[PDB]
């Protein structure tokens, strides 16, 4: 009997589907496929991208950056979520294709660095080709790309470096307050004294806490189905999306929901 | 007129000055310098090591392991308060010439990669030989060594990945809760408003918190006078030191005063 | 048409199929699969390891170091022919598994660093979990356990750190010299005119003379196919081995060969 | 007695001392200081830099850039002679104030990565801050920025990694082909029988003739001297400039003097 061959990390056709970007914002896109975000935010003094979605997405969102105007040269700064493979899958390719330096989490960071492996949940199950980070920042830190401020708030639990981005664009004329929020699940983890992560509760607990208060006139999530983004729907893609509020108690209730049974198995 | 020279790193004589080892308890000993504190913990698995001082103490450390019967092979583990030059100096250099691995928090692990270069506070003024981690710890991890188990405990300030480090030896017969609780110091630091550390104040908090509540039947530090230990009065080395309780009140206490100054400065 | 899904590195079964130690010399095993070395050097000072096969091997590998007496903390080194994945797959684990540090030459620690992604020919086909090297070996340069003198000799071509490592071990009384060649294959590799490998071809005709002059008692290969051993044929295993010579000169011809149809496509 | 005090890198006056930038071709200029190389060359796509020379230069390079009309966010590529402190020192600082990206072969790269640390020569006494390799390149691979083609040749000796970068710029109306040759001195080094670099002298027998054979209208090296140019000489900076053949020449010579002495010494 030989040893199992590798599974490869094979997902739902809809997290795979290209889509032509659509405007969030009037200078924040979504450049992704219909199941997972990448946000194009485009400014006079280059563009920022926040999450590529899998390893296979590099050449679809450099395609739609140039349907927006943006060269390879014009990226320049790489944001993330969370460093597993369906969100910062691209990451090592896009860093070698185009001008873009990336910046997180010291935890964000070596994950990503080792390409996702060592998992403290997944294990090498969900691994993607390494990249490093440029730049480290700390909670509450702001980067600033042609007078947009990007604030990261952590929001550990999901990864132990889960960070939400917040930017305030136009629309109309008048200023958004976007919120990019990580993931609040907990697929399959172990909640109750997991060894590999001890506070996992408790800093699920003050994340729900932080989501709650994020400056949000518009949410967005890695994966849109979590806040009730539908990309294929067009002019209505978007008015169905949850409050970062109502996002945080659905994702509580559920954590909630998680741990009774984890007790009860 | 031509730049600067470059300035090394020099330090008050007493922290280079070698000292035989130490006894703290049954397997517990000091074998840096007379004021700053590496500690060899003994197993029948093995040895570790926490904090090795300086860079240019290398050689010190492993003339007092041998001393105490400890070979290269039989260092197993290196373990950090935090990531300075002065107290993680000789890492790259004893993982070079030993068996030891090293195991350290997401924060530490990215500083001490980067050799203390791009300090949030120092800049590049304080730097040594980089050195990569082999194991990555969260809060409130374990690792257990021959039977000895050491528990992490976060206490962010001084630097992000600031960390005290807890186990039980025995003293006659009895156990011996041992705290290596890192520094509280904030030394020049700019405390309120810095865009390098937004939640330092916040962070500082906490830590004196964590380190109040430690188990601590004796405490040592890096700066063995930061809880008044004496390393060079032998006997009574230990005999004047502080609780964790009084070590945390101290540093609080300083702390406020220096917001105090900062605020008129 | 949603992209594609990621393919998994898929392998015939007879590169994971669990063979149990074989042993070729006084103190050297083949403990990998039927098709994939992996060397077990045992000595009074603990255990070296070259190669790993692929990254699914670990806990087999383990398996066999425990059946020989080798427990994890005994296995003090691992030596890579080349780092693509169905070699230095499982090395990552290894050395969280293990007291294993790695020593390689600069290309090899790169690829291994980055998980054999952006590989030269191969893109991000075959990937695997990231690992550090913890020494850089030179060329010629010797690395020495328990009294085992293991000699480092490039042979650059089908990966730019591709390594052949000699030692002495001894077999009945008599010293045996063993050379561990790497693969010499250059696998749909464009040769000529490679703009990411442009002396790709010397490199091979060099590496050619190299293995034709290593000291060969003994030949083996990554792929034990290559060198014509047959491990599932027990005692005479080894019987119809080729020399170094023969195997490289079947590696200059096969590559003559590839060249001309290059050409001629 | 206790240990020695860190000791700084300090050279000699000439080596700190700011210049204005001086213009080598139409679009290729020296950026440094008196006695080291900081080759600035602009393209109508961004800039590239060879050589930062030391730590503390990179404020003075980022103010001749801007004389010259190079922002931080035109200055694509950094590429290097070879990873030590005098001449890569500013890189890391350079990497994170700048759009640059650094493109090094393997040995290069893996030197900078530990920010000089663990020389084969020096071992830890010339060290700087640690950066990241964005790109590897392979001998004979080419780069091209805005239309320049950058070649690299490598040149092992002074370092593993040592390389010569070839470009061609135009001079009045005609091209003129320029070798940054890397420098072919081994100061202090251990030549023969160095168990750290076994084929040093066969290494440097051949980047003597990689010199030789270079296509050099105009030579410059990291130190001025090496090819005797005189920064500070103005209009006659270059007039008594060395072609390749003698700088290859007048190393060999001194080489195979301080070959001789280590035998008799
Ligand atoms: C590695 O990626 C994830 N796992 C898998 O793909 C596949 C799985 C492995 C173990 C349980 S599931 C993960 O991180 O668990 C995806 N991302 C998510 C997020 O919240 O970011 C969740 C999204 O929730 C749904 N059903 O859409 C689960 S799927
Ligand atoms: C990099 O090392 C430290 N700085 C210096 O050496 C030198 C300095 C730079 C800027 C202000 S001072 C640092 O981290 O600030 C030492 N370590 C400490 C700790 O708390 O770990 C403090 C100990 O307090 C005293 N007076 O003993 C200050 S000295
Ligand atoms: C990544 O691994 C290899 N590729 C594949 O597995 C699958 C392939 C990809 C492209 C062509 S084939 C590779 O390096 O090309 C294996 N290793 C080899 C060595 O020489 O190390 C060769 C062994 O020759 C045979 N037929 O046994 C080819 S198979
Ligand atoms: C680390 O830098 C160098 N060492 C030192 O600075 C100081 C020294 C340490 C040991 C011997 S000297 C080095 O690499 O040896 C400089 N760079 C050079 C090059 O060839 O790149 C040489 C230039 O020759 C002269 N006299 O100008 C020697 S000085
Ligand atoms: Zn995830
Ligand atoms: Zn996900
Ligand atoms: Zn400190
Ligand atoms: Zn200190
Ligand atoms: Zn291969
Ligand atoms: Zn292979
Ligand atoms: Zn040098
Ligand atoms: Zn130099």
């Amino acid at each position: 009997v030989p040893l199992p061959q590798l599974r490869a990390y094979t997902v739902d056709a809809s997290w795979l589907q290209p889509m032509a970007p659509l405007q969030i914002a009037d200078h924040t896109w979504q450049i992704g496929t219909e199941d997972l975000t990448a946000l194009l935010v485009q400014t006079p003094d280059g563009a920022v991208l926040l999450d590529g979605g899998m390893p296979q997405m590099a050449s679809h969102l450099l395609d739609n950056m140039k349907a927006r105007g943006v060269t390879p040269r014009d990226l320049r700064l790489i944001l993330l979520s969370h460093a597993h493979a369906d969100h910062a899958g691209p990451v090592a390719e896009l860093k070698r294709r185009t001008g873009a330096k990336v910046a997180a989490n010291a935890e964000s960071a070596v994950l990503l660095a080792r390409g996702g492996s060592d998992d403290l949940h997944f294990g090498d199950g969900i691994t993607y080709p390494p990249a490093n980070a440029d730049r480290i920042v700390m909670d509450g830190e702001v980067i600033t790309v042609g007078g947009i401020v990007f604030t990261a708030h952590f929001m550990a639990g999901h990864t132990p470096g889960s960070t939400a981005w917040t930017w305030t664009d136009t629309r109309n004329g008048k200023p958004v307050r976007i919120a990019y929020a990580d993931s609040l699940s907990a697929p399959g983890y172990q909640l109750q004294g997991n060894p590999r992560y001890p506070h996992l509760i408790e800093d699920y607990r003050r994340s729900f806490a932080t989501v709650r208060a994020l400056p949000c006139d518009v949410l967005l999530t890695p994966h849109p189905g979590a806040s009730n983004w539908d990309y294929a729907a067009g002019a209505r893609a978007g008015a169905k999306a949850l409050t970062c509020k109502a996002y945080a108690d659905a994702a509580e209730q559920k954590f909630d929901g998680q741990l009774a049974k984890e007790t009860a198995g």
